[PDB]
């Protein structure tokens, strides 16, 4: 077998390869923002385009489609002739699918070193394209930790307690600070309310009593109806309910709806935590 010149570590075992990867498929969408933002958009080839994020539009034109967030066409996949298949949390249950037909890595992040372990993931990926790509992340990742250290000092210096809610058909879930949008609390330093949250995916329901009696300074909102493009009409109303509009939240300005797609199908990557963190300064 060819020398290793590349390596990639994630949550699977450690991925050598004998050069750069050119044909690289993707279900990890943040995956796919950092590769395109290293100048590598050209090595993908393969990616699921039934629910793409506004911001990742471009990169539909140069794939070729292999399925869902959730479902792999793996005949496309294997059409493909993938030097490197990268899964996603989502599309575990194809990972050995996936390896009968290339390397194949999935990224993990913790859900309480959030950034370190999304930083480390973000090196490995990039060090698949040489040291273009390490040096490339290196000065980016240098500018998110500039970042990310501005807004955790603005936080630092308030005492607003945040709430963070999934919508979903007129159903709300609330998140806690070791949960999916981790970032927010673990890493950008906004506080969480002194209510906790059973630690699920999908969060724990809440009532309309129950955000009043939280009584947030600051509500986060990711609408996952409008993310994966359903109909919104069930949403009608919800955030205009009385409880919620006269939270201190409500009335000073601080319902935060981030962008759906983006929160919600994404992030990770340079470009996704780039957009996350200018999605947030409204709330500083
Ligand atoms: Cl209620």
């Amino acid at each position: 077998s060819a020398p290793t010149e590349v390596t990639i570590k994630s949550s699977l075992d450690e991925v050598k390869l004998s050069k750069v990867p050119e044909k690289i498929v993707t279900f990890d969408l943040g995956a796919a923002d950092t590769i395109r933002a290293l100048g590598f958009a050209k090595n993908i080839v393969g990616m699921p385009t039934k629910t793409v994020p506004t911001y990742l539009k471009d990169l539909v034109g140069t794939v070729k489609n292999v399925g869902s967030m959730k479902e792999p066409d793996l005949e496309a996949i294997a059409a493909l002739e993938p030097d490197l298949i990268i899964a996603s949390p989502r599309t575990q249950k194809f990972v050995d699918k996936f390896k009968e037909i290339a390397p194949t890595v999935l990224f993990q992040a913790s859900k309480d070193d959030y950034w370190t372990s999304t930083k480390a993931n973000i090196e490995s990926l990039a060090s698949a394209f040489g040291e273009t790509g390490t040096q490339k992340a290196k000065e980016e990742l240098a500018k998110l930790d500039e970042s990310i250290q501005e807004v955790a000092t603005k936080n630092e210096s308030s005492d607003k307690k945040a709430l963070a809610i999934l919508l979903n058909e007129g159903k709300m879930a609330a998140f806690g600070a070791k949960s999916r949008f981790s970032f927010l609390y673990q890493t950008l330093k906004f506080k969480p309310t002194d209510t906790k949250f059973e630690d699920s995916r999908h969060g724990q329901e809440v009532s309309f009593e129950s955000v009043k009696e939280i009584n947030p300074d600051i509500l986060f909102v990711i609408n996952r109806t409008l993310a994966i493009g359903g109909d919104n009409s069930s949403n009608d109303g919800v955030l205009e309910n009385a409880l919620i509009a006269e939270t201190p939240a409500a009335k000073n300005g601080k319902i935060i709806q981030l962008t759906p797609d983006l929160w919600y199908l994404s992030g990770g990557g340079l470009e996704s935590t780039k957009l996350m963190i200018e999605d947030i300064q409204k709330a500083l």
